[PDB]
């Protein structure tokens, strides 16, 4: 199964995992550099939209705190 | 001067770096697991302070994304 990346789709679960599968699997760790890069954008940037961005956020540390 | 750290002061700053320091001079960094605990513990966990936790939450960014 070919390691390419969907960046934050909101689950990333195992079969979804690509992501941070590709990212644990090069040269240095990736998926944090978005997470804060993300929840600056909301809180300081200023972002807007319903569940979809709160599910990119809290699905970050719902991989990364728990599975990875 | 030493290492000793202060897990999350709210600035950090390159005197009061000693934490981001210690944690990049040890095994593995470590910071980056307070962010993502920290970012939910706003998100899903519901804290609420007086810029306390607003600080430590975007603290994290502004050396994370930035400096370290």
């Amino acid at each position: 199964g070919s390691h390419m990346r969907m960046s934050l789709i909101g689950e990333r679960f195992t079969e979804e995992e690509q992501k941070l599968l590709l990212n644990i699997l090069i040269n240095h760790e990736y998926a944090i550099e978005l997470l804060s890069s993300e929840i600056n954008d909301i809180e300081t940037g200023t972002k807007n939209v319903d569940g979809t961005t709160y599910k990119k956020l809290v699905t970050l540390y719902d991989r990364f705190r728990f599975e990875n």
